[PDB]
């Protein structure tokens, strides 16, 4: 059984001293502030609710939690600790725990904790006592501990904070330009206590070697590690069991004579997993249980959902991921920290996965400024289909080359690896960077620990040549500024200072809207990061608008016919274009971003543009002298017949009425269109097996009018003004 | 996979002249590239590499195998405490295009199966057990014999690797004897051809082919296995076959679609002079006869002999600075008749049907 130590805790915190309180007596003799605090959480979560605090999101409120990166945190609590039968093991797990920590249960230590990204186990068999336990983890300040290193000369200066490079902790909660600053701590994720039987369950690693789609045909091998008592050899088998919606497909059991073994099978009527568009998601339930030969007791069993996939990237002799033999092409969004306060993560997974659902990416990245993702994060990627490009946690950057760094990263690496290489929508390991870190340590960890998957050691006007003649086969970052919704604004900024413009003065940002570009730290200059809003507004539509909601129809309709183009570039250069990750699909808080949604779910007008372009096939206009090249793109293996009609959106007159053939996972032309004079804007309506679509073309060069274009997207009917 | 033998071992082969190539203990496997196990290797690297490195009949070290241990941690114990020496990373039918068309200059595993000597199945197997054949039924092993193949843990299974024996058996003599001295003649008159035909086939392809690296000389149990001799000293037929076939000078003859080639291979820094004659056993015809100079560390031709009808032996006798030699050479395809084998091998004169 699994006992659960969620729910209410003790905190007390207090400034850290010049000597850091690593004891109890110290902890409880320290004179500080009890609240109740609830795990998982963040300590500004409890303190907000006991109103210490008031909320970070609105405002220049963000800064008022300065203080408290000079803080420790005493987390007590009592649990009852199950009877254990002789052999047994009692394990006490963290889930997350932010971040340097010493551990202790009955006033003995257990051990320290060093890292924000990875679980913590322990080993409480023998120090637990009958009936109540006391556990106790005192927490340090995380910005204080960067002080105990020397750092190198390329590790100062870069965007990612200087107390981020010798500790292993999400880089972006420090500061960014799309996350504020809130370094924060707590237990952020699960506290659990396991009973572990003598004979359990170590590790259990699934490999697909070998995927015959057509042949509905999958070789699947399980690398299992086991904890196994000799005078229980020969005398356990492994029950192995392939299942979907409850139906048996395959059991297999093989005698324990050794506590690691490598089990092979070989699969029939069992579908291929594919990413979204190329097939389906197919998952089947893969169970392995240690089960006495004798007694028919069970004693551990470890239960997923994978898939059969083979996934190989192909560098070109600017690379091409190949899944299942076939050539993908990718597109999606890099995926940033879903929140600051990185407990409440957990919270908005599943309806942020489901941004990307609509959005019909068919590939994320996660960022390495971020932390790592839970199971639950790659359990819904597996299911809809979105492969996962993960990068390791460094940022923005350059790090130690010593021994410390090297063997705490290997560390995490391990961890991160041997934790997530068994979900099928993983599919590449990235060093997001001589060095030892991306060229050794992590390319070491992969070869050992996963060599089935790839590692890479590293990654205004849109129609602009730096973004056109971009020779890039694969794009992995780009993004323009949008303006969030009318509502998102007056939420997060005082009454006085929704609207932008200080003293009515066009351009000049007032403080709150400077603090959610964002601003790091509180200093009070003009311009910088929002002046990028007014630069891209001011290059499509001549002049910035005064009036609030035409400033926020203008960024957004910036944004969106940039990203919207990208997309359709890159969609409508294939073959050799091979794959398109924007920046990005969501905020991880309320402020003023490249993202095309903000942290209240808030969608700009770019997340509709874009949805429009992202379709399985999808009838596109990209642009030519001669003219509009109308065409027409399938990231599937189907081919597709259907219907499109393109008619001018001024003059109501028909440009272009016949049916196409798409084929499968590539590009094709459906005809050239006569250029029209001036501006304007073409709609594209086609119809593909009983189902409406609909995408536009704005022809033409900036500057545009603003309430021209606002008529033409109202009459082409298709995006709302909102 | 073996442990590091010890210096008495290297002591024998500095006196005797025998060059030992050491693997570091490593087998079948890749291994772990942390720190705890690359340490343990090297504190173990050194030891080996400091007690062994002053014999003169060591010359090489191996990995046995991106990989650390291989490419960096055995290889810096090589550059440091041994540069004298050179550090390598890593290493059915005989006639057969895979074996005959392998381009390799220097083969270093090779080898095929042989039953051991009565003597020996006697002594491991239980009385009731010699005899392979469960029930009499050919070709289903007994569970002492498969216990003996090698079968690492005691799973109740038929067939597996002891189903060499009787395919290498099927293949040259088109069936597998019942009555058991039949089968262990078959048996090792199968890997007595086979290992002889190799070394033949590397020693008459020089100066292309530099070495030759069988497997293996000895067992190290009473096993059912791919060696030429047992762990009790019982010497297969192959080890008689191969012992011709080794000499410092050796008049050998491989195949041809023209006929029969007769060569002559030198592994020594001087010429050696002879006569040599070749007579067809089942005929007693005389082949050849005549002198031949054989060349310091190379391969010479002697002379091309017409090809013979079907399937026989010929025998091959040569005297060298007053030292009778023998040898001999199967002509024919397979599949070839036992018994007829059999009068052949006794007639030839020089191998004992025991």
């Amino acid at each position: 059984s699994e006992q659960s130590l969620n729910g209410r805790w003790t905190l007390k915190f207090f400034p850290q001293p010049a000597v850091p309180v690593m004891t109890i007596e110290g902890a409880e003799a320290a004179n500080g502030i009890v609240v109740d605090a609830v795990v998982p959480g963040n300590v500004e979560i409890d303190m907000e609710a006991a109103g210490l605090v008031e909320d970070p999101m609105v405002g220049n409120n963000i800064y008022k939690l300065r203080p408290y990166e000079g803080y420790q945190w005493y987390y007590s609590r009592t649990f009852a600790a199950p009877v254990v039968t002789e052999g047994q093991r009692l394990v006490l797990h963290f889930g997350g725990i932010d971040t340097f920590a010493e551990v202790y249960v009955n006033g003995i230590k257990v051990g320290s904790a060093d890292n924000m990204l990875i679980e913590h186990d322990y080993d409480i068999t023998s120090v637990v006592k009958e009936g109540e336990n006391r556990l106790d983890v005192i927490i340090r300040s995380s910005v204080m501990e960067a002080q105990n290193h020397f750092l190198g000369t390329l590790s100062i200066g870069n965007f990612s904070n200087e107390e981020s490079a010798p500790v292993r902790r999400a880089p972006s909660t420090y500061g960014w330009d799309i996350m504020p600053r809130l370094v924060s701590a707590g237990l952020w994720r699960d506290v659990t206590l396991r009973v572990e039987n003598p004979v359990t369950i170590v590790d259990a690693n699934w490999v697909t070697l070998s995927v015959n789609p057509k042949a509905r045909e999958a070789s699947e091998s399980l690398y299992l590690q086991t904890r196994l008592p000799f005078e229980m050899h020969d005398k356990v088998k492994a029950v192995i069991t392939i299942s979907r919606d409850g139906r048996q497909i395959l059991r297999k059991e093989a005698l324990m004579r050794k506590f690691a073994n490598l089990f092979t099978l070989n699969l029939s009527g069992v579908d291929a997993w594919w990413p979204r568009g190329y097939g389906e998601p197919a998952l089947y339930t893969a169970e392995v249980s240690l089960v006495d030969v004798t007694s028919g007791k069970i004693y551990d069993t470890k239960t997923s959902k994978i898939g059969f996939r083979t996934v190989k990237l192909e560098l070109d002799e600017q690379f091409q991921f190949i899944i299942n033999g076939e050539p993908v092409f990718a597109k999606g969004t890099n995926w940033v920290p879903l929140d600051a306060l990185h407990s409440r993560d957990a919270s908005h997974v599943e309806e942020a996965v489901q941004l990307m659902v609509e959005m019909n990416c068919n590939i994320v990245r996660c960022w390495g400024g971020n932390v790592y993702e839970d199971t639950h994060f790659f359990e819904l990627c597996d299911k809809y289909g979105i492969m996962v490009w993960q990068d390791f946690a460094m940022g923005c950057g350059n790090y130690s080359q010593r021994d410390n760094f090297a063997a705490a990263l290997e560390k995490e690496a391990i961890s991160v690896v041997v934790k997530l290489r068994n979900h099928p929508s993983l599919i590449l390991w990235s060093g997001n960077n001589n060095d030892r870190v991306s060229r050794q340590v992590l390319s070491r960890v992969i070869y050992e620990f996963d060599p089935t998957r790839p590692y890479l050691p590293s990654s205004g006007y849109y129609k602009d040549p730096f973004y056109t003649e971009n020779p890039s086969q694969f794009v992995s970052e780009i993004g323009y500024h949008g303006c969030p919704n009318r509502e998102t604004l007056e939420r997060m900024f005082s009454p006085d200072s929704v609207n932008p413009w200080q003293n009515g003065v066009v351009g000049m940002w007032n403080d709150e809207w400077q603090t959610k570009a964002n601003r790091i730290y509180d200093d009070k200059f003009q311009g910088g990061r929002n002046d990028l809003m007014t630069n891209q507004v001011r290059i499509i539509f001549g002049e910035v608008p005064a009036d609030l909601d035409d400033f926020i129809f203008a960024s957004q309709s910036v944004q969106a016919e940039a990203m919207k183009f990208f997309v359709e570039l890159w969609r409508g250069r294939r073959p050799y274009r091979t794959g398109i990750i924007w920046w990005n699909i969501r905020d991880g808080w309320p402020l003023l971003s490249d993202a095309i949604s903000d942290y209240w779910g808030g969608k700009k007008q770019a997340f509709y543009y874009m949805q429009n372009v992202h379709h399985d096939v999808c009838c596109l206009i990209n642009p030519a002298a001669n003219g509009y090249m109308l065409k027409v793109d399938n990231n599937t293996l189907k081919d597709f017949e259907g219907v499109v009609e393109v008619k001018d959106v001024a003059s109501g007159k028909q440009v272009f009425k016949g049916k196409f053939v798409s084929k499968a996972n590539q590009m094709s032309e459906i005809a050239t269109l006569p250029m029209q004079k001036g501006q304007g804007m073409l709609v594209i309506s086609y119809r593909i097996e009983g189902n409406e679509y609909f995408n536009h073309y704005l022809y033409g060069e900036p500057p545009y009018k603003l309430d021209q274009y606002r008529k033409w997207v109202k009459k082409c009917g298709i995006y709302e003004l909102e």
